[PDB]
């Protein structure tokens, strides 16, 4: 995934995970 705003912080931080959630 991705986010149009880097300042929606928790949007960007769902995309930082990969299967090892």
């Amino acid at each position: 995934c991705s986010c149009s705003s880097l300042m929606d912080k928790e949007c960007v931080y769902f995309c930082h995970l990969d299967i090892i959630w």
